[PDB]
């Protein structure tokens, strides 16, 4: 997250870190057994880390649970990132508590203009590289479809939305991929892509989770 703030330990209790020997992507706990992330964060051998604040110190509220299954969307296209969503099943259910909690899936899609909370352990520099240890947060508004398509001509599908600041300076970034965009208390986006991070006229692009709720529900009903 570039231009964000330190969230505060366990104040984003549905945020997970995906670990394959190191943190590589975020995700969102949607019930005790399932995490939603980005399909471009697929790796074999994922361990889900819940209750994290500092990802490099065991502070006492973590649960580390191996994934048993990952399910990339059936229509994921890794070239365009259309349908950039994946489900990860935990080998064992998380113990839900004040620091490890699920986020609701949406009933309706979020509105342009809505300020959402984006979080993660990704890079905090627009130019250069610095990865935080503790979870960072950003409030960013959803941008109109026409603004998003003007920023990325011929690249935005109906399964993507933009959020952020066209003047630059505030955005998600590498290493935040897969993590949540929460708007009015529901998971509305997944950190997916953008041109650089926090560059002028190049806002973040997010997977539109409200288009996937039927797939998520039927998949979790089946696995
Ligand atoms: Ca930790």
């Amino acid at each position: 997250i570039v231009g964000g703030y330190t969230c505060g330990a366990n104040t984003v209790p549905y945020q997970v870190s995906l670990n394959s020997g190191y943190h590589f992507c975020g995700g969102s706990l949607i019930n005790s057994q399932w995490v939603v992330s980005a399909a471009h964060c697929y790796k074999s051998g994922i361990q889900v880390r819940l209750g994290e604040d500092n990802i490099n110190v065991v502070e006492g509220n973590e649960q580390f649970i191996s994934a048993s299954k990952s399910i990339v969307h059936p229509s994921y296209n890794s070239n365009t990132l259309n349908n950039d969503i994946m489900l990860i099943k935990l080998k064992s259910a998380a113990s839900l508590n004040s620091r490890v909690a699920s986020i609701s899936l949406p009933t309706s899609c979020a509105s342009a203009g809505t300020q959402c909370l984006i979080s993660g352990w990704g890079n905090t520099k627009s130019s250069g590289t610095s990865y935080p240890d503790v979870l960072k947060c950003l409030k960013a508004p959803i941008l109109s479809d026409s603004s998003c398509k003007s920023a990325y001509p011929g690249q935005i599908t109906s399964n993507m939305f933009c959020a952020g600041y066209l003047e630059g300076g505030k955005d998600s970034c590498q290493g935040d991929s897969g993590g949540p965009v929460v708007c009015s208390g529901k998971l509305q986006g997944i950190v997916s892509w953008g041109s650089g991070c926090a560059q002028k006229n190049k806002p973040g692009v997010y997977t539109k989770v409200c288009n996937y709720v039927s797939w998520i529900k039927q998949t979790i009903a089946s696995n």
